[PDB]
């Protein structure tokens, strides 16, 4: 139902890939709105599962992903009928890259 595995690294990497795909679609793609609606659902599902785990809450990967996912959610809530500005898309992408770096640093610690 969620598609979440319960493995924080696998799920975060999969969510990053899903979000990258949704954001990369052209504004005029027929499926853009649907992909958006699914991004919202998936980020909500991800927080619903993982925010209850205070181990994960202490980690940089988690903190940065929360910053990202909040910025995405906030755009929709404030500007539901406008596209993500290029400047936000660029920031989200930097954040994703940072999450991935943090996941690898955490795994080798
Ligand atoms: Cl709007």
């Amino acid at each position: 139902p969620t598609g979440l595995t319960g493995n924080f690294r696998e799920d975060t990497l999969a969510l990053i890939s899903s979000l990258r795909e949704a954001i990369a679609l052209p504004e005029n793609d027929p499926n853009k709105k649907a992909a958006q609606a699914e991004a919202r659902k998936k980020l909500n599902d991800f927080f619903a599962l993982y925010r209850r785990d205070d181990s994960l809450r202490s980690l940089s990967s988690f903190m940065t992903m929360q910053t990202a996912l909040n910025s995405l959610a906030g755009h929709y809530s404030s500007y539901p009928n406008r596209p993500l500005p290029e400047k936000l898309k660029a920031r989200l992408e930097q954040e994703f890259k940072q999450v991935e770096l943090a996941l690898d640093r955490e795994a080798k610690s």
